[PDB]
């Protein structure tokens, strides 16, 4: 009943007992697999209590003092308001164990450090605004870039939400035309819809970054312009295929993920953008390379004059190969913190043994760790990996419309 | 039912197949296993019912006459001898099943194009070798490869199995070296090691093609030199990097899989070698560039002239993409059937579309079908696939030492 693990590079051998934690079903059965799908009142003591208690035992204050007390005030909250407020110190430590269990991460060998900005007294659009304007300056940090999250106010019955529309802090337009097709990206023409039709004046570049939808508790969203100076974005440039560069691309600095809920002792955070750092596989290969994206792999070999007419050329290959190079190189020369799926998954596996010898295990979701290009070249290919629910997580969530 | 998206198009099925999945694998609600690469006669009359009413299905003479007679055959035989005996119609429906059920063989899009030698009248370890050869010699085809199966006597009671010892037909040696390395495959240590106990004479080269260690019932293995002329392999050079050829690298042209059980309505087959034909990510990123493997990376990159000294060069990409591109020529120079990984996979969509249509869904794994270079720039990234045991099937067995 405990997962033998192995990894097939070097023989070693695991067992996963931190497996047995696991909260929140899975899809998956004995009779069908279904890993590699993307998206598959006093119960709020359970999660409440279950979530103290990892707090107090990760400070080595099991037993004693404000471990009985904090559960009594937390039952009293509960008791009198159906609800609870986190203590900052327990909010920091529910968001850093949400990064530290989210099974897709392949960067949680950064878990233990992460700013965390508490907008839980928030209120309007306007004010979000600020505080996400707060928080990506900061993480931003003129490229020498810092995970932060910033976490809004919890979620409570008869209010609205918190919501941030957009998907990331940073996305790029997407038009369609007299022909259906996009200009810009298209894994955004929704919200690039929905924008416009809250007003805003639609440019005509491939590379126009969007405004903001933010949206306060029980009211329709306003539109915000993120401040250009704001929005860091990396030229992309190839270091020797000098030609690169008039291929006009860019992509933004900041990976800042605004629409999963943060879920935190049982405390449902439906707006809690968080950011670190992009890997060049994300922004290379699938970003300008996946064909529902900027499709840009024919392109980038033609220019390279590579021969697309045969699929065994490899053109494929090659062409997203100096992509990703580009990546690399445009961001190092921007000084924009990034790092490679190599550097990435070598420390991942560094990750992994820290958990085993920490906690035992570690939820991963071999599909998401294994970067989308090179995969067996990765360490993480040849390491089997165990995948379920830990709790606190970031959970996914339907779009506020 | 499983719902499916396919992320590339915006596609969606639901897979109603995985619903018949007999046999349970290895994941729960708490926890996946997907990753993971090792996960009473009324049942075996229930197997046998099932085949048997699959059999009928395929041949469109469901709930027939001959359809009656043979359930009630095969109950008074497994009543009376405790088993029973596939014809031989029903067995080459069987094998093309259990290829089509195999839910890591990406190259199912051929499962109709299959060769059955029955060998099931086989005596003895010596006439199991001319079967063999005469497979090795069928599919081989002098390049021109052909998928082919053969099936030698079914597992029964009061006989031991055949076996063939061999992972696959065609191996290269992996001698332990003196300094703790190995030379050849360090894949095939365990292998080599048995064929030297049992007399087999060793060579010291990186490509010796090892003897058959073959299994008659109730008999110790017997070794069995292939006859040279029998293997065709190739010699592996690179269209433009000339000196790629001063490796001495080379592969074999079959795939022939030897350790693998077959099983049809019930009854096992702890000896079927088949055999298709390679995709070169097989040879040329696992084979050669895994780092438990012939581990090749390295020096192909420093021969590149390329920078290993940082994983940011993409020198691991660049060096493995050439491997690949060496691979893919040498096999089309030398006239042996070869599909790269584009072509593979793009057929693989067509077989989860005529398998959608056929059967609705298809037993796929995700991780095994999407390849171990440029994952996302093929379409079965953007697959969502449902993993599950279809009966016939290929199963896995203990080594039989
Ligand atoms: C610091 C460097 C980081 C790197 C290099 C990194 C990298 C990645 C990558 C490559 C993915 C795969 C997602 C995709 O490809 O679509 C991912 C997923 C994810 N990351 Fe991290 N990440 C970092 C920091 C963080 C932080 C600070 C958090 C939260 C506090 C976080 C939370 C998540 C979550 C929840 C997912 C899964 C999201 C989903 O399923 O769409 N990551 N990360
Ligand atoms: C004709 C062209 C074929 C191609 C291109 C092909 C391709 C592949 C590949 C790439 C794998 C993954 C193996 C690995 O990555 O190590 C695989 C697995 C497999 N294939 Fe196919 N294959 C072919 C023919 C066949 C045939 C003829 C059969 C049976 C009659 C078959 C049955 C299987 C099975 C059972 C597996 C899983 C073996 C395992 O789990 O280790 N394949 N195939
Ligand atoms: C193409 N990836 C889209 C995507 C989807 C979900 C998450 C990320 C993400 C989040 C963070 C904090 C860092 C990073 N490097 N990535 C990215
Ligand atoms: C790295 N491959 C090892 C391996 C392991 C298991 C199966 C195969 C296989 C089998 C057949 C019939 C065709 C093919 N193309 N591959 C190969
Ligand atoms: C269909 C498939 O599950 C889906 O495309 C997944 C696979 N692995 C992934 N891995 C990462 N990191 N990001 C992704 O979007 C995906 N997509
Ligand atoms: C540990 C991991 O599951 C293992 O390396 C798997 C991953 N996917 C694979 N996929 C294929 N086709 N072949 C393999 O050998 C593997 N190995
Ligand atoms: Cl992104
Ligand atoms: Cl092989
Ligand atoms: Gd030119
Ligand atoms: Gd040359
Ligand atoms: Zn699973």
């Amino acid at each position: 009943k405990f997962p033998r693990v192995k990894n097939w590079e070097v023989g070693s051998i695991t067992y996963d007992t931190l497996s047995a934690q696991a909260q929140q079903d899975g899809p998956c059965t004995p009779r069908r697999c279904l890993g590699s799908l993307v998206f598959p009142p006093e119960q709020l003591l359970s999660q409440a209590r279950d979530f103290i208690n990892q707090y107090y035992s990760s400070i080595k204050r099991s037993g004693s003092q404000a471990h009985e007390q904090r559960l009594q005030e937390v039952e009293a909250e509960v008791a009198a308001t159906g609800t609870y407020q986190l203590r900052e110190s327990e909010l920091v430590f529910g968001a850093k164990q949400a990064w530290r269990n989210a099974p897709r991460c392949v960067g949680r060998i950064q878990w233990g450090k992460l700013q965390v900005f508490d907008a839980r007294d928030c209120r309007s659009a306007q004010e979000m605004f600020t505080y996400i304007c707060n928080h990506i300056k900061y993480a931003t940090n003129r490229g020498n870039l810092r995970s932060a999250i910033t976490v809004f106010p919890q979620r409570c019955p008869g209010r609205g939400d918190f919501r941030i529309w957009n998907s990331q802090l940073v996305r790029y337009a997407g038009y369609r035309q007299q022909d259906g097709s996009v200009r810009g990206d298209p894994a955004n023409v929704e919200i690039t819809e929905l924008c416009i039709q809250h007003g805003w004046t639609p440019g005509n570049g491939r590379f126009d970054v969007l405004p903001l939808l933010l949206q306060a508790p029980d009211e329709p969203p306003e539109l915000f312009l993120l401040p250009p100076e704001l929005v860091l974005e990396v030229p992309l440039e190839h270091p020797t295929l000098e030609w690169f560069a008039a291929l006009g691309l860019r992509w933004y600095a900041l990976p800042a993920v605004s629409n999963m809920l943060l879920e935190i002792g049982g405390l449902e955070f439906p707006a809690a953008p968080f950011s670190g750092w992009y890997m060049s596989t994300e922004i290379g290969t699938r970003n300008l390379c996946d064909p529902h994206r900027y499709n840009i792999l024919e392109d980038v070999a033609v220019c390279m004059d590579l021969d697309t007419r045969t699929t065994s050329s490899l053109w494929k290959d090659k062409a997203a190969v100096e992509i990703n190079v580009a990546v690399l190189h445009s961001y190092q020369l921007a000084k924009v913190t990034i790092v490679d799926h190599h550097a990435a998954t070598a420390s991942f596996m560094k990750h992994l043994e820290n958990e085993q010898k920490a906690r035992g295990g570690c939820p991963a979701d071999w599909a998401w760790i294994v970067p989308p290009i090179s995969g067996s070249l990765t360490p993480v290919f040849h390491q089997e990996m165990v995948n379920y629910f830990l709790s606190p997580a970031f959970r996914y969530q339907p779009d506020p419309w």
